[PDB]
């Protein structure tokens, strides 16, 4: 087990915000879930789907065959930055340094999403949730680098996406970068608050390599 | 039928490079399994690398479980077209669309590629790429067609990576044909034999579409 | 000259629709202002806004003034090709490419147009488009080319904007011709005539490359 | 509305990991569009990155408005504007930045974060290339409320070549009611007039004058 906290403080479309998080899991599971608290007295006044990689690779299955980048950065862990483009303009960035000291791993997390449309899902909070995803990772330019396509189901039924982009570096001194590789993951927020003055959220991960056969 | 003919013809300019491909192969669509070899018109060799065409040479050739519903066979006997961009790291862009047809008892596809924004000393116009790497490509409805968003990585000749970012619309030709639900295809697609120049390619593709199987909290 | 005709060719697909353009025209390369005619291939109207196809029908018409070099007249008798993408706010990108040449006294374009991704719901598919606005290019060389950006908004019928973000690569095919320095180019396209279907359009552009005019240097 | 309006500016940023914080104090002409800001990083620590992609960062108050295009910014006055900005590098950077500005008391007010992500390791941008960016034309169109501005961004390096990205802009006035703009550009210059190593101080100045387009009309 390992015990999982976050802080975010965000800024989107000139909105501000804090988030604390607590929770935790086996991380070599793959999975773990996370409660995720609002500070202040506003709700969050866009959706909160558009934030829920903000709240640690650390926390994905990987099987013997794959380097474990995230797992191989401890006891220094890594941090990562990250922006997902949206199909309307709108973007967010993310950025996290990921500590584990007193037996915890923490979080420090930026989130700074602009240019979204006043009267996108995002802004009139319309996502239902984001759908599973995969990733694809490969080491480039001495870091590791991820993309992955994200789908958010509207209320309407309709479909919102987004590219995501993260760049995943070790605070270990010279830790060799992984194989190219991919990860799965379902993110669920399984309970809400009016608001999203709180949230509870689970992440499922796994790290693969294709499945199909050669050629 | 578990063998289909398929024959392809491709026009295309990238960053001002005109050239043509004609191919030819099949496979099995229903184990989404084929090969194609294609073969350049005229007597020079591709100036720019192959490698960022090779998907313009038919996910008719899916391999679909019985739980996801298969728009691209669903299209037939009119089948489908795409329309697709890849945007790379660097900039550039190839724009690639096909109207396929079923006819006699071949699938056609006619091609387009349009290339534009390739840094002239970037991997593509120096024909530094190795292959492409497998894909997980991600589908869903999106205003009435199926569009799939797909990471493309390039491993290049000095062993980086390059990267682009695939959208593709398939919209059915079959009027009416309901859009499939949210869903994956994974995709391998690999050049099994390159002559010099890409005056002559073989390739193969594999692709299996799959819904995730991560449990559910 | 002071006079300079103008030849083109447009063979396009955009989201899987076909078609070709006939152009003719010319004007003043001097004075940066020119206007074409432009014909329709077939007797079927143009699917989508003609507006986002006006700048594939020639930098060659651009008012230079002394201080800055013309890197487009300065490729004269070679001339010059362009590729360029317009990708725009709904994820629907145009890609266009064409080469210039000049056979005695026309200055002729052979050109592709590959439009994807639009949205079939789009202002570009639902033909909504009445004009794009005049707009500012910002030109500098870039890996051995001039590279263009060039902000675009479409106004709609509905009189909102729709934009997109243009990307060119103009190319001397004068071997050796240097690159010029960094500058902009001030464009106003209008189209003057537009006949049902975009069967014909007439469209002028009147484009100026200027500097910073603000003071510092 | 005066010829001389005082700004103060802090900027909290984290550019690849890298976290910083800047203030800054100027002002200048709103109404030349000319003003100058002096920056100070806080701490002992050198900009890790290169400063030129937080210039614009550190108030469009500060632009020429001729009589015949409607000057949002300072219309939009007491209760002054927000903006939220990305700036999409050609090697796939993305800085975002945003500002809420005030106006208490003379001095103008930003209140500014930024947040740099998926810089090459190895770019300009990391590497510290960058020796200036270059005058700029903005773009500027009213959509959903909200004023939207086109800048593609031509940065110079220490080597001559150049470094591109393209900022879009929101720009939302707080003032209930005001109308926006019509379409319109705007010239922009900005000169970093002073370095101190490491951009420990920066001294900063920004031209800026709306325009319309002076082309002929067929």
């Amino acid at each position: 087990n390992l015990s999982v906290s976050v802080y975010m403080k965000g800024n989107v479309n000139n909105h501000e915000f804090e988030y604390d998080g607590i929770g935790g899991g086996d991380p070599n599971s793959g999975q773990f879930s996370l409660k995720t608290k609002l500070r202040g007295g506003k709700p969050l006044p866009f959706s909160y789907d558009i934030i829920t990689m903000g709240f640690f690779r650390a926390f994905t299955k990987y099987p013997e065959g794959i380097a474990d980048y995230f797992k191989g950065s401890f006891p220094e862990a890594f941090q990562w930055n990250r922006r997902i483009e949206f199909e309307d303009g709108g973007v967010i960035n993310m950025s996290s340094d990921i500590t584990y000291k007193d037996k915890v791993l923490h979080g420090d997390v930026w989130a700074l999403g602009v240019n979204f449309p006043p009267n996108g899902p995002v802004m009139k909070n319309e996502i239902v949730m984001e759908e599973p995803a995969e990733e694809t990772l490969t080491a480039k330019n001495g870091v590791l680098v991820g993309f992955c396509p994200k789908a958010y189901l509207l209320k309407d039924g309709s479909y919102y996406y987004g590219h995501m982009t993260t760049f995943y570096r070790s605070k270990k001194s010279g830790q060799p970068l992984p194989g190219f590789h991919f990860i799965k993951h379902r993110l669920v927020k399984t309970k809400v608050e009016p608001g999203f003055k709180m949230v509870e959220q689970a992440e499922y991960a796994t790290a693969h390599v294709c499945d199909l056969p050669k050629p």
